[PDB]
């Protein structure tokens, strides 16, 4: 496609609205508030990353390290042994959020560490990377060009590993200065090794804006977790919440279109946001 196809409006067939007054509305607060007042705080893992590709299944940026020639079988052994133990505490129906989180610290250290163990260096994120078939969805080049031509900040959250996510959006040239990931990032020694981790952690229950004008915020997502994303910025006024339904869509439906304004269903693109995005910038 050409840029100038990257666009719809929200009559495309995957969208789908519990209150399209609503939407409306908050649209036009977002347009009359003016760039000036925008910021967009998006996850990465399958809301800008591709969840399919003419419906064959893209693998998940989250598993490109995991499934790279760069750790060995005893590592990936002892990174699915900590999955099968600390997952069932993820999704424990019968435990708060708060009681949650210090497993959740202990697993994502745990694996951070077991990475630290192996032989990585720096440039080798950039060739797993290339020899992934990870995507990002379709539309996204005039998505980045459209928020870095107007100066949008773009914070892009995600619990997994910064480095990789900052390489697919490198590799395809889309890597503009005004977006802010905000994710685990690796540390490197001088002769490019990596001996640590960054800054702070960030799990699956504390990726939100307190871990990083701009009153009026976009948010998109595709789990129930990401409507959390924006918890902690100051003073919001206006925010337009979009959510992509990839998969379990019967189960998930029904309370994602009560939770996001706009819901975006079996949807390989942008597109809808970027007609909002043009329409909002003018
Ligand atoms: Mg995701």
């Amino acid at each position: 496609r050409s840029m100038a196809e990257e666009v719809s409006t929200l009559m495309k067939a995957t969208v789908l609205m519990r209150q399209p007054g609503r939407v409306q509305e908050i649209v036009g607060a977002l347009r009359k508030g003016g760039g000036d007042r925008l910021q967009v705080i998006s996850d990465f893992d399958m809301t800008l990353s591709r969840f399919a590709y003419n419906g064959k299944r893209c693998p998940s940026s989250y598993n490109i390290l995991d499934n790279s020639k760069i750790i060995s079988e005893e590592c990936r052994k002892e990174l699915t042994a900590l999955l099968h133990h600390y997952y069932p505490i993820e999704i424990d129906p019968h435990r708060t959020v708060k009681e949650k989180l210090p497993h959740m610290v202990e697993w994502w250290t745990k694996a951070h560490n077991l990475l630290c163990q192996q032989k990585i260096q720096k440039f080798q994120i950039a060739q797993v990377v290339r020899e992934s078939n990870a995507m990002l969805r379709e539309g996204y080049k005039t998505f980045f060009n459209t928020l870095y031509h107007n100066n949008i900040p773009l914070f892009i959250f995600s619990a997994g590993i910064g480095d990789i996510l900052e390489e697919i959006i490198r590799q395809m040239k889309v890597f503009h200065p005004n977006i802010h990931i905000v994710s685990n990032y690796m540390d490197f020694n001088e002769d490019g090794f990596l001996q640590g981790f960054k800054g702070q952690l960030i799990h699956t229950y504390n990726k939100n804006s307190s871990a990083c004008g701009k009153t009026n915020v976009i948010l998109l997502g595709d789990s129930i977790g990401d409507l959390t994303m924006a918890d902690g910025v100051p003073g919001v006024q206006n925010i337009l919440k979009i959510g992509f339904l990839n998969d379990k869509v019967e189960e998930r439906r029904e309370r994602y279109m009560d939770s996001y304004d706009i819901v975006l269903e079996k949807d390989e693109t942008l597109d809808v946001v970027n007609g909002l995005l043009q329409h909002i910038l003018c």
